[PDB]
């Protein structure tokens, strides 16, 4: 089991960690969903489907910088929502493919009423997202860290 991100980072079998720069909407007025989609940034495949299924949580989620104090939400994994930033570790996925498929992660944020102007600054770090792995094999229990960067401003107009 091993992950790479949209321009080619990869996190090796045994886990690690890894930066993430995304593309936000610039815009994001009250009432709007701010949506961090990694599902399109961070792939994760199986190396041997056959004899070993792999099953993948979100360990935990946190948020910094502007994601911390201007907005609410939650992240969804897999269909399913959970609080952001989060209070357990969710259910596992599956991955069976040796073929690079997406981590079903994404963070569902609205401006919170006190958010100022600017919130969320470009090059800031907004999440960071733990990707913890096991098997049906061995004993493996490894943590993909992904470090989630802003690339450019979030201004949230009045
Ligand atoms: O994604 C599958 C596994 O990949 C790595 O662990 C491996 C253990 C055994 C084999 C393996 C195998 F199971 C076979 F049946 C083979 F024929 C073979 F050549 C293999 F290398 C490949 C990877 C770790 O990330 C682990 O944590 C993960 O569960």
């Amino acid at each position: 089991f091993a992950c790479k991100t949209a321009n080619g980072t990869a996190i090796p079998i045994g886990g690690g960690s890894a930066n993430v720069y995304v593309n936000l909407a610039p815009v994001v007025n009250v009432g709007q969903n701010l949506v961090v989609d990694l599902s399109t940034q961070i792939f994760c495949h199986n190396d041997y489907p056959e004899t070993i299924t792999d099953y993948v949580t979100l360990q935990r989620g946190s948020a910094y910088g502007g994601v911390l104090s201007n907005f609410s939400g939650t992240v969804k994994y897999s269909g399913s929502s959970y609080p952001f930033p989060t209070t357990s570790e969710t259910p596992r996925v599956v991955y069976n493919s040796r073929t690079d498929k997406p981590w079903p992660v994404a963070l569902y944020l609205t401006p919170v009423s006190s958010a100022g102007g600017v919130a969320i600054k470009a090059g800031s770090l907004i999440a960071v997202l733990i990707l913890r792995q096991t098997n049906n094999y061995n004993s493996d229990d490894f943590q993909f860290v992904w470090n989630i960067y802003a690339n450019n401003d979030v201004v949230v107009p009045t």
